[PDB]
């Protein structure tokens, strides 16, 4: 017997002690081992309500975020509140391993494993677990990185579909590789992306017509982001430690709706923080090829408002609330605690 409750959790990782990568040690001062063999029960006949936009798991795992980020990528110059702080930036190794969310002695996590799952309202087949699957805490805006897939059908995720405000969250089924490089060798800023367009844009056709189920058939219409700040008309992404900026307009036009797409992306030393907390300079990129290759495994969107007396609904990439990034993950599990 038991009830929805918030408590503090820890977390679990398989994080190497003489690793030098940031993740790694963060971990291994922050986490405990992982338990090989977990225990997952089954519950027959629970419904369970869930509320992954009201889930105070996402604050907890974006409060480490925060504290990984703060201890391993200080910035040269951090321009906060008016202030200047100044300090050693020295160059990392970056690479995000999964970690474990996980329950104290009194609560335990349950776990929605109903395949369609939407994030919100009951779920039919539940279980409970001691710790949540690992979660690479890797911060985007736009795409979704390396993380988990939708196991049936693209889901469309929103506190509030109706509301344009709101973000969506777009769950893939279907990993597309996105293959980042900033060649050896010039501009050492310049970069670019490659995605194979015919799987990108196949999604893409899988994407418009589940938004249709959500939009009573309307005609559904993708285009670039309006404004704001580089962090959000841009994908942006860390790799290797360096800040990349790729444009996404070839993504994102209509049109294709087969060859190698090619984003123009470039290496920023000067960027608006996620942490919401102002300006940070970092270090030129170190020399040689600068690669990471990920699954695109979600989307960020938002919807142009003011097309109610139209057939049309537009959506442009987004994202900026990195809490969305751990809503993606964190949407199946909510805390409970236990009589
Ligand atoms: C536009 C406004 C006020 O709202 C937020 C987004 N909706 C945006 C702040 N968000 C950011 O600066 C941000 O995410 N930066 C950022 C920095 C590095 C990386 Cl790798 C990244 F993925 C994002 O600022
Ligand atoms: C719940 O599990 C049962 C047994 O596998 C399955 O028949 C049913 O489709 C599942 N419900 C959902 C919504 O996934
Ligand atoms: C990338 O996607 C593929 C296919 O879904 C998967 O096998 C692989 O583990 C993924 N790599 C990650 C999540 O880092
Ligand atoms: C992915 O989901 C879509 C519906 O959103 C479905 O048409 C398609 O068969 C699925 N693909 C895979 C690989 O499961
Ligand atoms: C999720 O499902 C519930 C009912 O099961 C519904 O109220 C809500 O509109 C759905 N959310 C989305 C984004 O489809
Ligand atoms: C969803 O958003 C719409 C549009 O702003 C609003 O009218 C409605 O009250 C919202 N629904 C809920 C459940 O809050
Ligand atoms: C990434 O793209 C580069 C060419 O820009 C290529 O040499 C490399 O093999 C690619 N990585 C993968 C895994 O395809
Ligand atoms: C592009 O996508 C197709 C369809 O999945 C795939 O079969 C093909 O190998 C890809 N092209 C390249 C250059 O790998
Ligand atoms: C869209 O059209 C299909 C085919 O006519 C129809 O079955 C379905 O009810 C419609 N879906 C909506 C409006 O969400
Ligand atoms: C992306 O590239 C297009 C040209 O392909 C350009 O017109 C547009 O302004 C670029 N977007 C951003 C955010 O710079
Ligand atoms: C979208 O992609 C198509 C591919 O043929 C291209 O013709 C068009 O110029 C692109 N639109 C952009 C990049 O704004
Ligand atoms: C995604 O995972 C791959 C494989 O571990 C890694 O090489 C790449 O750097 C990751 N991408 C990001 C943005 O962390």
């Amino acid at each position: 017997v038991w009830k929805d409750a918030d408590t503090t959790l820890f977390c679990a990782s398989d994080a190497k002690a003489h690793e030098t990568e940031v993740h790694n040690v963060w971990a291994t001062h922050a986490c405990v081992p992982t338990d090989p063999n977990p225990q997952e029960i089954h519950l027959e006949n629970v419904t369970e309500n869930f509320n992954m936009w009201k889930n105070n798991m996402v604050e907890q795992m974006q409060e480490d975020v925060i504290s990984l980020w703060d201890q391993s990528l200080q910035p040269c110059v951090k321009l906060t509140g008016g202030s200047v702080i100044k300090q050693a930036c020295p160059k990392i190794s970056f690479d995000p391993i999964p970690i474990h969310y996980c329950t104290p002695a009194g609560y335990v996590i349950l776990k929605c494993n109903d395949k369609n799952f939407n994030g919100t309202g009951p779920c039919k087949n539940v279980s409970s677990v001691q710790c949540t699957h690992g979660i690479k805490p890797v911060v985007s805006t736009q795409l979704l990185l390396n993380g988990s897939l939708a196991e049936e059908e693209i889901i469309i995720r929103s506190e509030n579909l109706t509301n344009n405000a709101k973000t969506i969250i777009v769950h893939l089924n279907k990993s597309v590789e996105i293959n980042c490089t900033r060649p050896s060798n010039g501009d050492i800023r310049k970069a670019y992306c490659e995605i194979n367009g015919t799987k990108w844009n196949k999604v893409l056709k899988q994407v418009t017509e589940k938004l249709k189920e959500h939009f009573n058939n309307k005609t559904i219409i993708f285009q670039p982001p309006s404004g704001g700040d580089l962090e959000i008309t841009m994908h942006s992404f860390n790799c290797r430690g360096e800040f990349f900026y790729c444009n996404t307009t070839q993504l994102f036009n209509n049109t294709c709706i087969n060859g190698t797409i090619t984003l123009p992306c470039k290496i920023k030393q000067i960027i608006n923080m996620w942490q919401g907390t102002g300006q940070a300079m970092y270090a030129p990129p170190i020399d040689g090829k600068i690669n990471c290759v990920s699954n695109i495994t979600g989307i960020l969107l938002t919807r142009d408002g003011g097309a109610n007396n139209t057939s049309n609904e537009t959506f442009r990439p987004g994202g900026g609330n990195i809490k969305d990034n751990w809503r993606s993950e964190l949407y199946k599990y909510k805390v409970v605690q236990i009589e």
